[PDB]
């Protein structure tokens, strides 16, 4: 069940404007391409704060990555699901090094310590990123979604042949040239805890029927996204390297990006 929305005043969508005329809004599958000006954020926190929705943000930060935390989570605090109901969760090697950051209301830290169930119970959604980043614009409840994958930053504009996907057919992870919808990249991903838990049991035995066959890029993670197409696709605003790639015109935000 989901209640009513209040009365709100926003600007009429227009049916015969586009609100992008330079990239694609939306897949073959009909799953929106999250782009700025394609969301209206008013609308959608309404909807999102109507369920008192949790969303999870999952990084592992083992042996020298640990030093990206403290950056990691300042800037989570500044542009990350801010209104909504976060818990951290840190998987790391090194307990005592995780730094303490101070968070905001209605937001949660748990570390965990390396050398499932519990996801379920305590969150709606999973997030999980790559540690070594920060966040420098909004990362909403636009991308949130049964299933999400985000646009390699590096591949974007690329035919699917020039994607570095597995090509050898003796792997589970093979995609021929002519296949292939778009290059994700593996340092932005989630959707629900079922689908998430889905995909990485799906990852996990793949990588273990390769081991097995000695077959040792993000190519696992694209197979199942090629047989599972995601319900939304993030932009490349979402996961970007400004070192390596600048900050071109069709990036009007640049949200989530490498630290040098
Ligand atoms: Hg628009
Ligand atoms: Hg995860
Ligand atoms: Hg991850
Ligand atoms: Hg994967």
């Amino acid at each position: 069940f989901m209640v009513s929305l209040p009365r709100m005043v926003y600007p009429q969508p227009k049916v015969l404007t586009p609100c992008r005329k330079d990239v694609l809004v939306v897949t073959p599958w009909l799953a929106p391409i999250v782009w700025e000006g394609t969301f209206n954020i008013d609308i959608l926190n309404e909807q999102f704060r109507l369920q008192n929705t949790t969303i999870g943000l999952t990084v592992f930060a083992i042996k020298k990555y640990v030093a990206f935390l403290k950056l990691f989570l300042e800037t989570a605090e500044k542009h990350f699901m801010v209104g909504h109901r976060v818990h951290y969760y840190v998987f790391t090697d090194q307990p005592a090094a995780v730094p303490r950051v101070t968070l905001g209301t209605g937001r949660q830290l748990s570390v965990l310590e390396v050398r499932e169930r519990r996801f379920l119970s305590e969150v709606d959604y999973l997030v999980c990123v790559d540690v070594d980043m920060e966040f420098r614009d909004h990362v909403g409840v636009e991308i949130l979604t049964p299933l999400f994958g985000t646009l390699h930053p590096g591949f974007y504009g690329s035919s699917r042949e020039a994607f570095t996907y597995e090509r050898r057919p003796q792997s589970q992870a093979y995609i021929p040239k002519d296949e292939g919808d778009f290059y994700y990249l593996g340092g932005f991903f989630g959707g629900s805890v079922q689908e998430v838990q889905r995909l990485t049991r799906a990852c996990h035995q793949a990588m273990m029927v390769d081991q097995a066959n000695g077959i040792e890029d993000c190519s696992h993670l694209n197979k199942y996204l090629l047989r599972h197409k995601p319900t939304k696709v993030l932009s490349p605003e979402y996961l970007w390297d400004q070192q390596l790639l600048g900050w071109p015109a069709v990036l009007r935000k640049l949200r989530f990006t490498a630290v040098p």
